[PDB]
C-alpha cells in the first residue's frame, strides 16, 4: 500500500470526510471503522475528534487498500492520515469507533485496528465504558 496526497474540503462526521483527491472533490469513507452517527451517543465526540484532527493537520493523506476503492455510493474507501497519524486508528484507540466487517478485501490494517480497539476496550474508553 502507498500514501497519496489529498486536501481537506470539509469535515463531515466520525467516519466520513470531504476531500480533494487528484483534483476531484470526493467523499471518503474510513476503512474498517464504524463510528456512532452524530445524533447518537458518542457521535458528537467522534465528529469533533476527526474534525479537530483533520482541520489542524498540515498534510492529509489517503491510502487505498488492496480491495475495492469505492463503494456503491461512489465514496472513496481509504485509510486517512493526518500528519502521519492514521485517523482510522486514532478513533478506535479512543473508543470512538469499533472495527468494522471487512469490505471487499480491504483488510491490510485490520489487525492494527483490532489492537487499537482491544486497548480502548481494556481501558473502558467511551463506547466500552459499560463493559
Amino acid at each position: 500500500l502507498h500514501k497519496e496526497p489529498a486536501t481537506l474540503i470539509k469535515a463531515i462526521d466520525g467516519d466520513t470526510v470531504k476531500l480533494m483527491y487528484k483534483g476531484q472533490p470526493m467523499t471518503f469513507r474510513l476503512l474498517l471503522v464504524d463510528t456512532p452517527e452524530f445524533n447518537e451517543k458518542y457521535g458528537p465526540e467522534a465528529s469533533a475528534f476527526t474534525k479537530k484532527m483533520v482541520e489542524n493537520a498540515k498534510k492529509i493523506e489517503v491510502e487505498f487498500d488492496k480491495g475495492q476503492r469505492t463503494d456503491k455510493y461512489g465514496r472513496g474507501l481509504a485509510y486517512e492520515y493526518a500528519d502521519g497519524k492514521m485517523v482510522n486508528e486514532a478513533l478506535v484507540r479512543q473508543g470512538l469507533a469499533k472495527v468494522a466487517y471487512v469490505y471487499k478485501g480491504n483488510n491490510t490494517h485490520e489487525q492494527l485496528l483490532r489492537k487499537a480497539e482491544a486497548q480502548a476496550k481494556k481501558e473502558k474508553l467511551n463506547i466500552w465504558s459499560e463493559d
